[PDB]
């Protein structure tokens, strides 16, 4: 039996083609990905396999301004114009709370959300109840699968769901609900959900019953050939796990913006046993065409949201790396901009020094034509929409957060921090916490300011995101062992303030982090 | 036969009492200097030592907003009113002109004012004549002294003495004259010039029939005991010259800025031979008080000036090191700054980089109370008042121009270079040419922009100031190997638009310049 699983994951309202770098398409020419472009390979392939599934793997929330705008109707209307056939909840359906998923996407959304270890209880649980289930039996051809649906264990403590949800384990949720799949005698099990690749690989491995896993959350990019862009693939696609029961789970992800359509051919028997599966995730570029439909559908909404993008606010004569695999592995200039931004709000209302977690810097920004800069641009970079606090600290605190800076390095991993008013150099041939072998932060009231060996019993004060300043991405030495905790001002309109002040801006890789 | 000799040099209109650094006064209890505190010591001198000589040595034009106000006057009027005896010509009286000399000064002056090696030829010469002297005979006590004047011989390619202006040799112009007045019988002789403390040692050795040599154009300062501020000393006061007709020719010199008065006791014989001298520099500090005649006569003028001052700029948090202690040895934040804003104000009208000459930066700014800068700040910075205009250059020329910034680097030669978006480390233990060990370069075209290698054979775009684009303090190498050349803009007027557009500013050291 035949059965092709087209599947999407991290799209982060990308429903526009964008340039390579899955930020705001400058050249239609080169520009790849979109809801539009995405129509046409759906409509293709549903054309030639008479089986198909469509599956997003979460994150469809955030990424853009056509989120901060229609917060979540975007979604719902243009997923249901692509006509999926389901979809696993995210971490960033939250973003807008329980109410801001609940009205605008789950009640209007023509097809399954679905999610087993999001138990929902109290006052709340009365109507959610039923507006998302555990998982789904979808009749395709003259057979039938079951969809079950798993979120990030993590999500209370990365987005806003409210305090009347809780959020289980995967695999001690998801098997119940899989054993009670297959005593129905849904043998085609898919499981789709948004933990992360390498929780993938655990669910894949240790849920007896599962006949594939797709998934996401991490954003992570797997092919069996050679990769047609920049994205580096981590295994092949699909990636075998050789499960617990002597099974060949196959573990799929196709990277991210929806830049690529998840594409896995799948052959079945009667028992619903995976003899093999072949495929590999189909690069949505400029040879296929945006569908007119949809296209026009888009510049329909469009025309909304070109308030924000058609004011004025600076330029730009350099490329802005703020793209996770440079903000997140070494000094990339968007974080110097940001920091030296902070730097500069505060000094109108005594600090020289600024930490960031380049893990919130979620988008670069092209310099192009002519170097604009735009709040469709700068919303880009800071979807989240928080203040940038001042905070007093120890030199020991201080030293610390560097070290948790590195303590996971290599793994794309979002709490590498970014620097202004410090230069730190790390040698990474040494064990997590002595991986910091020179920092050197700036002075002021010393009477030649200048780069100094940071002292462990003195009191500095940097300023940092509110989302720093309460000890988050596991920076609880921060929280607990600050001095003192003041207010900031908004993050993104002092950033947008100060590059209208500079009016042309070039940070660069200073030599700030450095590496032995 | 007993003669005190009080001298000055190197004032640059510091009539005005100022902070140690020589700048702007901002508490009057640590003040020092001013010609209102000189005058009460020279009264007091002159009312215990009968026979008395005050000299200046030159330099008492540009320094500080009250020369480019009245531009003259107020040397003539306040070097009148201390009533000096002879002055000699400084490299600076010629930074207006032969004209901004001759009308306000000359004229004004009611003592004489000499030089030897200037020669005046032309239709200049015809009344230029005897407005200035090689020497003069001046009757002290019951017999005389005789001052011949010498100038720096590098005056009209350090100044703008016009075309119809000749400097000579000091030497070979000097002892034709000196000559002269020991067959007048005047053997009791002083030179006093403005040559610098090096040139003024090969005039007390070379010069038959020389006693005394009063001098500067270097700044230097000699002590014989412990020192009072922060100067460290070069030599003993008076320093000893043992000339070669076989004599003990003292050479003296008062640092600069008013803050110290020259004072040399001087014994004498018949025949005018000099038997010994003793003296010391004589710091004008806070414990000599202002002398109200003077001090209120001072704020006469003030009123005019106040004008300049009383309005905004912008703000500082940290001490802006714009000495020359500090900006022709080492990374000061005050090139730093002016090289910052070099590279903001031609961001409106594509360039990162910037290389200066510390010697043009003339004073410090002390961040006080407040951190408020204001013109009569900025101009004391930049006292020349030139533009700031954009070079294409080749590799191997600014190669070249970083190995002439430390070429005879420890003599406080003001060719030394601050830099932005430039990276230099130097190694002294290397011959003039092998000295710049590392030089990365700032680029922008660059996908990456950041610090890179310097190419000989590629071609970058630096702003520099209009005195280097022509091939100032040595530069040639630039201003013949240049590829283009254009315009500038206003010099201290960019920097004063570019601290407002920032309105807060804190330059520091970034480690920009680097030792080996
Ligand atoms: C600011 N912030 C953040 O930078 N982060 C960064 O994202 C990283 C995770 O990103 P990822 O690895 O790409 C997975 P994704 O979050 O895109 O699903 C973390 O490491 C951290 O650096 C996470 C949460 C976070 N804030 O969470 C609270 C919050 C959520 C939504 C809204 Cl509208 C307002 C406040
Ligand atoms: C800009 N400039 C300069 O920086 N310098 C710097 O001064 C240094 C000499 O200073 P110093 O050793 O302290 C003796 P002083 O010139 O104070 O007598 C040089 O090395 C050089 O870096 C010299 C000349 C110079 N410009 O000379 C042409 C000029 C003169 C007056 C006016 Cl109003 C306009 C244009
Ligand atoms: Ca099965
Ligand atoms: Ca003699
Ligand atoms: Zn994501
Ligand atoms: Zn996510
Ligand atoms: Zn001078
Ligand atoms: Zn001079």
């Amino acid at each position: 039996w035949e059965l092709t699983i087209l599947h999407t994951n991290d799209v982060h309202s990308r429903l526009e083609q964008t340039s390579e770098d899955s930020s705001k398409c400058v050249d239609a020419s080169r520009c790849m990905g979109g809801v539009a472009r995405l129509f046409t390979k759906v409509q293709q392939i549903r054309r030639a396999e008479p089986n198909v599934l469509l599956l997003d793997a979460g994150d469809q929330y955030q990424g853009t301004i056509w989120f901060t705008v229609y917060k979540g109707a975007e979604v719902a209307h243009f997923m249901n114009a692509l006509r999926y056939d389901a979809m696993a909840l995210g971490n960033h359906e939250f973003d807008n709370g329980v109410e801001g998923l609940i009205e605008p996407l789950l009640k209007e959304a023509k097809f399954p959300i679905l999610s087993a270890n999001i138990k929902a209880k109290g006052p709340l649980a009365s109507q959610i109840s039923g507006l998302y289930l555990p998982y789904k039996v979808l009749p395709v051809g003259d057979e039938v699968v079951g969809i079950v649906g798993y979120t990030s264990k993590e999500t209370p403590f990365l987005s806003n769901p409210g305090t009347n949800l809780v959020f289980e384990d995967e695999i001690t949720a998801l098997q119940p609900e899989v054993d009670k799949l297959k005593t129905l005698n849904v043998n085609k099990i898919i499981a789709l959900g948004h933990s992360g690749f390498e929780m993938d690989k655990l669910i894949a491995q240790k849920v007896r019953g599962v006949d594939v896993v797709v998934g996401g959350h991490s954003n992570t990019f797997l092919y069996t050939g050679n990769p047609p862009s920049k994205e580096v693939p981590a295994g092949k696609y699909p990636f075998i796990v050789t499960s617990d029961d002597g099974r060949k789970v196959p573990v799929v992800q196709a990277y991210a913006f929806g830049k690529y359509l998840g594409y896995l051919k799948i052959e079945f028997d009667e028992r619903g046993n995976v003899i093999s599966s072949h495929g590999n995730p189909i690069l949505l570029d400029s040879s296929i065409p945006e569908d007119p439909s949809i296209k026009a559908d888009i510049n329909k909404w469009r025309i909304k949201l070109d308030d924000y993008s058609t004011q004025e606010l600076g330029k730009t004569i350099v490329y802005l790396d703020g793209s996770s695999q440079s903000c997140r592995f070494r000094e990339c200039n968007m974080g110097n901009l940001i920091c030296d931004a902070m730097i500069n709000n505060n000094l109108r209302h005594h600090v020289s020094m600024c930490i960031l977690n380049g893990g919130g810097i979620r988008s670069p920004i092209d310099e192009r034509n002519d170097g604009t800069i735009t709040w469709e641009n700068l919303a880009a970079v800071l979807p989240f929409g928080g203040t940038f606090d001042l905070v007093q600290l120890k030199g020991s605190t201080l030293k610390k957060a560097f070290e948790h800076s590195v303590h996971r390095y290599g793994q794309s991993t979002g709490e590498f921090l970014q620097v202004g008013g410090i230069h730190v150099v790390y040698d990474l041939s040494r064990k997590p916490g002595d991986r910091v072998v020179k920092l050197d932060v700036l002075c002021t009231k010393c009477r030649v300011p200048s780069y100094d060996p940071l002292k462990m019993d003195e009191v500095y004060k940097v300023i940092l995101p509110n989302f720093l300043a309460n000890g988050g991405d596991g920076f609880q030495m921060i929280k607990d062992e600050l001095l003192r905790h003041d207010s900031g001002d908004q993050d993104i309109n002092v950033v947008s303030t100060y590059i209208s002040k500079m009016k042309v801006i070039y940070p660069a890789v200073e030599g700030r982090i450095k590496f032995s």
